[PDB]
């Protein structure tokens, strides 16, 4: 408990491409890099020679592979994959020292799924069976891990943004990964890691929206999404106060819609004209909340692949949603995030590694008094 040196620094990534962990599947073990995703629930790996893939799972080489004789077809909003279900022995080399028999979807066809130039070739869905494909009887990896071993039913994520890195602590919390105190918000329902946002401030100014709007139709914590996505009506209001707060420069409207980059002369980004964003989350106690605050260092993402520009270019990375609030890598990179499944709660603490400056830092502060927090949840 509290100290897991072998697991610190076990994540890697490139900006724009997510955070992956090394895993092994089958006997003898095949090493694969696997995207860590708290917004889905299937363990799914490339299992054929798609040109974008460095490595893929070769079931024929594994003596402990068992076929389930069932296909799975998984379309997303963007992209899809299709695959064949089975089980096999799975370990995490920089993880707990155990091996478990997990479901694996061997991906045999995909579209707009793998990223060309990325270093990962599957996904580890860490959310709950309720959203597993094809249905909730396909037990997710972390459920198998907890059933089969003595690993405590929790994991924690420290995502360090821009090469990126971080730590996934499986079965525990490592106190060297955060400063000050953890504050917990209840998991409203076990499917996604769904939470409830009770108030939103831009530079300390309240948006003053009916709080149910913040959670329409849910709010989730998702390591497999880069952006902070906000429900359309909330995004319109939040961009409007952000534009106002940042008045002392003017940008094309396109910038705010993520339709254009903005660039500055290297080493001169004026962070200070951009406001901080705070989300108050439902706390553990009736009428009690806490707040997390992120910086423009989190929501202005650097874009390297600008082979038609010389300078320091950024994407505005808060965007409108039709799926509810998504607290993606934009939120998570400020924090050490504890997925405390055993107590159905998610903890946040200021990350010991988040990107900040001399004037402002990401922050997790409480308690605050907030009434009618149960009305904020959408039904
Ligand atoms: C399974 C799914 C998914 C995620 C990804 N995720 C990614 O490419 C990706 C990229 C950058 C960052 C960051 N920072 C996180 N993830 C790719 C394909 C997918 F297919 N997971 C989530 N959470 O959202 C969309 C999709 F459902
Ligand atoms: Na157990
Ligand atoms: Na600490």
């Amino acid at each position: 408990r509290g100290s897991f040196v072998e697991m610190v620094d076990n994540l890697r990534g490139k900006s724009g491409q997510g955070y992956y962990v090394e895993m092994t599947v089958g006997s003898p073990p095949q090493t694969l890099n696997i995207l860590v995703d708290t917004g889905s629930s299937n363990f799914a790996v490339g299992a054929a020679p798609h040109p974008f893939l460095h490595r893929y799972y070769q079931r024929q080489l594994s003596s402990t592979y068992r076929d389930l004789r069932k296909g799975v077809y998984v379309p997303y909003t963007q992209g899809k994959w299709e695959g064949e279900l089975g089980t096999d022995l799975v370990s995490i080399p920089h993880g707990p020292n155990v091996t478990v028999r997990a479901n694996i979807a061997a991906i045999t066809e995909s579209d707009k799924f793998f990223i060309n130039g990325s270093n990962w070739e599957g996904i580890l869905g860490l959310a709950y069976a309720e959203i597993a494909r094809p249905d909730d009887s396909l037990e997710p990896f972390f459920d198998s891990l907890v059933k089969q071993t003595h690993v405590p039913n929790l994991f924690s994520l420290q995502l360090c943004g821009a090469s990126v890195g971080g730590s996934m602590i499986i079965g525990g919390i490592d106190h060297s990964l955060y400063t000050g105190s953890l504050w917990y918000t209840p998991i409203r329902r076990e499917w996604y890691y769904e939470v409830i946002i009770v108030r939103v401030e831009i530079n300390g100014q309240d948006l003053k929206m009916d709080c149910k709007e913040y959670n329409y139709d849910k709010s989730i914590v998702d390591s497999g999404t880069t952006n902070l996505r906000l429900p359309k009506k909330v995004f319109e209001a939040a961009v409007a106060s952000i534009k106002a707060a940042s008045s002392t420069e003017k940008f094309p409207d396109g910038f705010w819609l993520g339709e254009q980059l903005v660039c500055w002369q290297a080493g001169t980004t004026p962070w200070n004209i951009f406001p901080v964003i705070s989300l108050y989350l439902m706390g553990e106690v009736t009428n009690q909340s806490f707040r997390i605050t992120i910086l423009p260092q989190q929501y202005l993402r650097p874009v390297e692949d600008v082979a038609t520009s010389q300078d320091d270019c950024y994407k505005f990375a808060i965007s409108q949603s039709s799926t509810g609030t998504v607290m993606g890598a934009v939120i998570m990179e400020g924090f050490y995030v504890v997925f405390d499944r055993a107590r159905k709660r998610i903890g946040f603490a200021v990350s010991a590694c988040h990107v900040h400056d001399e004037f402002r830092t990401a922050a997790v502060e409480g308690p605050f008094v907030t009434l009618d927090m149960e009305d904020c949840g959408y039904n």
